């Protein structure tokens, strides 16, 4: 059976880490679900670039569970994540079957906002540090691709590579993300 | 007055190789219309992800000419344009005003398919080396960016940073790529 992911897509997401991930992933055989977060209608990225999701994450929510919930940087994106319910819901119960979740750029302040994997050593965009770090319920990290547990974080667009292939990796094994890898011309 | 740039949109275009090159543009301040080959309606691209065009490609072209003409990849992709008349005749326009041309991937082979730059030091793909190269119409190159003249190439999703802070160079300048750069946490 496929292994199985969940991109939630907020407005003002980061595209670049979004697409990203959910090429990355799909290279691998993991059957991707881009759910948007305010339905199925197409999203507004953070530059301006307009990705039509396959499903609202309600819709997406009832297919579950996956075997990775992913969540894209950007500011107003991970403003919107952090606001929503939903999403509180779907990383509380993830959290609690064992499930990985993943979280790029300013994606990691979700956690925060929704109290998901507190005590975990984490990574995030530089710029999204203090943020992150506001009341001390994480350990930081410098590491381009952070992993404690079942709590995957990376940095920013330039670590979405990097970020993509570690999911991959912790799916489908290093040898699915070394065939992944392989004509992508990384440096 | 802001530079400005047209990103081809085809059916089966590596999203990555769109994407980030959209993104990283306008991070730039370039104003970059995303173009949709086959008019104005969202883009299925090769890993399924799918964009919506700004505009229809009849109606960019009417508010041309553009700084930078932009082909993504994707084996489909790079066939869609290859086989398109109105892809031939912007690109024509383009070398005909010498202004700049950038093809990532599969993406140089509609530079091949509509006999633009011949004689051009060029680079693709590894796999798209031998299509390319057929008829000896250009040099080689294993550079993961080539620039010769005003024609742009590169290789690969892996290389789609480079070869957008390359196109962000060639119209704005070192210093605004650097600030750009400067974000992105690249290696
Ligand atoms: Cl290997
Ligand atoms: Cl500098």
């Amino acid at each position: 059976a496929s292994k199985r992911a969940l991109v939630i897509l907020a407005k003002g997401a980061e595209e670049m880490e979004t697409v990203i991930p959910v090429d990355v992933m799909r290279r691998a055989g993991i059957k991707v679900t881009v759910a948007g977060l305010a339905g199925k209608d197409p999203v507004q990225c953070s530059r301006d670039v307009v990705i039509c999701p396959d499903a609202s994450l309600e819709d997406a929510k009832k297919e579950g569970p996956y075997d990775v919930v992913v969540l894209p940087g950007g500011n107003l994106g991970a403003q919107n994540l952090s606001e929503s319910a939903a999403v509180k819901e779907i990383l509380k119960e993830q959290e609690n079957r064992k499930g990985l979740i993943a979280a790029i750029c300013a994606g990691p302040t979700a956690l925060l906002a929704h109290e998901i994997g507190f005590g975990s050593k984490v990574t995030t965009h530089p710029l999204a540090k203090d943020k992150m770090m506001n009341g001390g319920h994480y350990t930081y990290s410098e590491n381009r691709v952070e992993k404690d547990g079942l709590i995957l974080t990376s940095r920013g667009p330039g670590t979405s590579f990097e970020f993509a292939l570690a999911i991959v990796e912790a799916l489908n094994g290093k040898e699915v993300a070394a065939q992944v890898k392989a004509p992508l011309v990384l440096k």
